[PDB]
């Protein structure tokens, strides 16, 4: 019985409208099972609903989890770098037991800090988006938060709302709704009690508005039966494989080198015959070769790169919810800092949507301010203020502020509640006008649509007389007027030539100012001679003027600066708008998106469509590369007009460069030009659940300028991804380098496998952590936007790892070779196998970590900067990095012995390894000098 009602909504036909008259009645012949409250209002008792639905079912429940910890790190533990880093240690431990196992223990404790804090991301990441994902239910004034829905609720329906559970119809207007999500099918299904009354959740409005009870509200329905049952990315895998081939090459070079060397020594050279007993002191020789090998592959192989990225766009991502923007989409954090086009609506985004009265013209009088009512002439004003009150639809009102005296609240449309504040300020009250007729004698209404762009009232008040008030725009109304209401109540005829004299001495300048014109009229019937209200093109007209109002929403205070600063950037904004075009482009110069003096092109979409379209209704791309390259402001626009412009945008190619564009389109028309978006952004407070739930990026305080913001992290996150490339390039190399000299020279390798496992955790795992948590900073946006086939590593970066590792490469040399000379401290040079270790490698070793320690710090600042040490200190985590890398290598040096094949050094060869270390900061400031060119 709950759920085979379900059965009969299952027909989707024909079938299920004749079940309903056959058995079932109407929804009133069941609905007597529950209460439901009809046509009354739930007095909201907090015991209330547990009689009716005594079983208590919602769909808020979610999935357990979509992973667990032990899954997610395994699933982390699936990375190609982390399976040759298992297989290298796995190799090195097998090959040891045959202190030998250290050195596997070191890889583990890489691959151990790559998978637990990828795991960690991964964990958190995904609650949080879990985390962050007033209802439809309607009565007196009951709105509770959205996620209970319950069966019985009165759920009203209006145009653009997404239904959250499935129902029937009882009555309403013209309710189109489109079943694509369900059937396939996009064309707009026209529901009726009589032909389709089915209401599916998960279905989108498109229009008309009505009342819905229930059908069967739970997962048990259709709904449930499912339930139940990146460029930078491929780049930067492309360069870890080349990277991670080279090291192949060169580690193998290096093992061949020593073995074909050592073989050539000991059997050719000196005449040695093979003899058994020294079978197993070879095979060491040989061990010790191998595991060499191994370690230079560690070295080489690019490990924390996909731990940078990881780590960059988690805390890019955690930081950008502190500045007003709710990301969905991960990757749109990175592509929105190669934006280039930012298409926006004017209202709600780049004005604040309070719309006030500035400007009126009454009493055949232009008054730049709210006049005195003693001013206006009598007779006038109480038919402005009636007019006004019985023509704001009695739903909208200026509701008190209560909240430390701000502004007043404002609840309905715009333009009612700022024609209702001139009435105030009038110093007349609508509210007894009101209450006189709560639409007790209203005799017909003309609801307010985009098409008419006006709205007529019917009042029957009078005896036997018949009033229409009928506001409108100002350019339709105000031309079909045939007398005005000027002086003392007088009533004059208006003439064309009159019509169009105080069009440019009156509308013109509001319109300038930024201000939008609507105009005021009413018109009295005889008797009751006919009511011939069928045909609505005979009864507006010969209306009166009464006043015309102009007024303003005020552009935001923050906007004109992230205008400037977006147009600095080299992304250019341009705005799409359904006001006039004298409007639109007096608050575009008020924005600063067309300057005043230039060849910018600002068009109606009327004229739009008819000129990107040639002979014929087919529309063409070739057509449309004229149009676009220049045109600023767009008025009059469509709903579908805007994405007309952003697929003629981003299907473009007659310019060099592609094209990235934005759309902060917020609306329920918007679902598919916020698609072909490659970041679409959706405003917040105003936005409807149908675009927020096709958007990439949410937009919290419904503002222009956190967009700035979100370009300046983006580019950020790239910044990140570089400067982690020049630190690990250039020690891979060095390293690499270094030890195949030692295979060709002293045949020794200088650095051991555990003091290159000890580079490699300080420049691979630590330095991800380190250089990948940089804070951003607003120079960012001040260069032009990267492209899409830039190289990875830019010149500067190549020029940097080049004097740096000629540097280190010198310094390493020169002492590996003359330092016994230089420090007195004896020669290291070709030590036999199992010997203690000596001062004169333990020197290398330190001089190389500090080295590179330096480099840690000097490689921060990809752009050329020559100020290094700029901003250090707002990092908390590079500081602590490295100075534990420099007390525990102190540790190591000191008090680590023959494990890490290290030996106690004086405090004078510790400062000249730390003044070598200098030097590094030292060479890094000459080398800034060279240009790059
Ligand atoms: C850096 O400057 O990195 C060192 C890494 O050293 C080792 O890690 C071990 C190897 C030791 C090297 C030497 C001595 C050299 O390795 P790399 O040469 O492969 O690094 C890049 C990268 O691979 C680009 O993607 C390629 O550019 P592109 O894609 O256009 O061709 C191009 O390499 P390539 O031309 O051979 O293919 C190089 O710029
Ligand atoms: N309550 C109203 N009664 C009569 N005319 C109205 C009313 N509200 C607005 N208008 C006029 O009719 C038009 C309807 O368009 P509307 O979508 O309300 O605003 P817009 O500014 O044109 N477009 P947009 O910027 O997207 O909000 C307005 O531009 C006014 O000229
Ligand atoms: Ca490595
Ligand atoms: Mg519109």
């Amino acid at each position: 019985t709950m759920e085979e009602l379900r059965s009969l909504m299952e027909l989707r036909g024909t079938e299920a409208v004749v079940k309903i008259k056959e058995t079932y009645g109407d929804t009133e012949a069941i609905c007597r099972r529950l209460k439901t409250s009809p046509v009354e209002g739930l007095p909201g008792t907090a015991p209330d609903l547990e009689k009716r639905k005594q079983i208590f079912g919602q769909n808020f429940i979610p999935p357990k989890k979509p992973k667990t910890f032990l899954q997610l790190v395994w699933e982390a533990l699936q990375d190609v770098t982390l399976i040759i880093l298992e297989i290298a240690a796995i190799i090195s431990l097998g090959l040891s037991f045959y202190a030998g196992w250290i050195e596997g223990a070191a890889i583990l404790l890489s691959v151990i800090c790559v998978v637990l804090v990828t795991a960690f991301n991964d964990w958190s990441k995904e609650k949080q988006f879990r985390g962050l994902q007033t209802v439809v239910r309607a009565g007196q004034v009951v709105q509770i938060p959205v996620a209970e829905i319950v069966v019985g609720d009165i759920a009203q329906i209006k145009y653009g709302d997404l239904l959250p559970a499935d129902g029937l119809f009882i009555q309403g207007n013209d309710l189109k709704i489109d079943e694509s999500s369900l059937t396939g099918e996009s064309d707009q299904v026209r529901k009726s009690v009589d032909k389709d009354p089915m209401l599916l959740s998960g279905t989108h409005v498109m229009e008309g508005s009505g009342r819905m009870v229930v059908t069967a509200v739970g997962v048990n329905s259709q709904t449930g039966i499912i339930f139940t049952l990146s460029v930078l990315q491929g780049k930067l895998t492309k360069l870890a494989v080349q990277i991670g081939k080279a090291g192949l090459v060169m580690s193998a070079i290096t093992v061949i080198i020593l073995v074909l060397y050592f073989t050539v020594d000991t059997f050719v050279v000196n005449k040695k015959p093979w003899l058994t007993e020294c079978t197993p002191v070879y095979v060491q020789y040989f061990v010790k070769f191998f595991i060499i090998g191994v370690t230079v592959l560690v070295v080489a192989v690019p490990e924390g790169l996909p731990l940078a990225v990881t780590i960059s766009l988690a805390y890019s991502v955690k930081k950008m919810m502190k500045d007003n923007n709710l990301v969905r989409h991960l990757d749109a954090c990175e592509t929105m800092g190669n934006a280039t086009a930012i298409c926006s609506d004017k209202t709600g985004t780049l004005t604040t949507n309070r719309m006030t009265v500035v400007q009126a013209y009454v009493g055949d009088v232009h008054y730049k301010e709210i006049p005195d009512p003693s001013s206006i002439n009598a007779k006038t004003l109480e038919l402005l203020v009636n007019a006004i009150a019985i023509n704001s639809a009695y739903t909208t009102k200026i509701l008190p502020p209560e909240k430390e005296g701000a502004l007043p609240r404002q609840v309905g449309n715009k333009t009612e509640c700022g024609l209702l504040g001139f009435v105030l300020d009038l110093r007349q009250d609508y509210e007894p006008v009101r209450s006189q007729m709560p639409e007790e004698k209203l005799y017909k209404v003309y609801t307010f649509n985009s098409v008419r762009k006006s709205m007529s009232t019917v009042i029957k008040m009078p005896d036997e007389s018949f009033r229409m008030y009928s506001k409108g725009a100002s350019e339709i109304v105000l031309k079909k007027c045939c007398k005005i209401l000027s002086g003392a109540g007088e009533a004059r005829v208006f003439r064309p030539r009159d019509r169009d004299e105080m069009v440019k001495k009156v509308i013109e300048p509001m319109a300038c100012d930024g201000l939008r014109t609507i105009c005021v009229a009413y018109r009295d019937f005889p008797s009751s001679p006919e009511p011939d209200w069928d045909n609505e093109n005979d009864i507006l007209n010969e209306l009166t003027c009464i006043c015309v109002v102009g007024i303003e929403d005020p552009v935001r205070p923050e906007v004109p600066e992230a205008i400037r600063k977006c147009q600095r950037a080299g992304i250019t904004v341009r705005m799409v708008t359904g006001d006039n075009i004298n409007t639109a482009r007096a608050i575009a110069i008020k924005c600063g998106i067309i300057h005043p003096g230039e060849d910018f092109l600002c068009l109606e979409g009327k004229e739009f469509n008819r000129r990107i379209r040639n002979e014929k209704g087919e529309i063409e791309q070739e057509r449309i590369d004229k149009i676009w390259p220049k045109l600023r402001v767009l008025a009059r626009s469509s709903p579908t007009d805007k994405h007309t412009l952003v697929k003629g945008i981003i299907d473009s190619t007659h310019t060099e460069q592609r094209q990235v564009v934005a759309v902060t389109g917020d609306g329920t028309n918007d679902g598919p030009a916020l698609k072909k978006a490659d970041v679409g952004f959706a405003m917040g407070i105003a936005g409807t659940d149908v675009a927020k739930e096709a958007s990439d990026i949410i937009l919290t305080d419904d503002n222009f300028s956190s967009i700035v913001k979100a370009v300046m992290w983006g580019r950020n996150v790239y910044d990140s991804i570089s400067k982690f490339l020049q630190f690990q390039l250039t020690v891979n190399v060095v390293a690499v380098i270094v030890a195949f000299t030692g295979a060709c020279i002293t045949q020794d390798s200088p650095l051991k496998a555990v003091q290159m496992l000890w580079v490699n955790l300080i420049m691979d795992t630590f330095a991800s952590l380190a250089l990948a948590t940089e804070p951003p900073t607003e120079t960012l946006l001040l260069r032009k936007p990267y492209g899409r086939n830039k190289p990875l590593i830019s010149r500067t970066m190549m020029k940097n790892i080049l004097g740096h590792a000629v540097y280190q490469l010198t310094l390493i040399f020169t002492l590996l070779f003359v330092g016994e000379k230089m420090f007195q401290i004896d020669s290291g040079r070709n030590a036999p196998l199992h010997s203690p270790p000596s001062e004169h490698y333990t020197i290398i070793f330190n001089t190389f970590v500090m080295m590179q320690l330096f480099n840690e710090i000097n490689a921060r600042k990809i752009h050329g900067e020559r100020n290094v040490f700029d901003g250090i200190f707002r990092n908390p985590i590079f500081c602590t990095i490295v100075l534990g890398t420099f007390a525990i290598q102190i540790v190591i040096v000191q008090f680590g012995g023959k494990p890490f094949s290290c030996s106690p050094l004086q405090l004078d060869q510790w400062m000249w390894c730390i003044f070598i270390g200098l030097g590094e900061l030292v060479w890094g400031q000459v080398i800034a000098t060279i240009p790059t060119s």
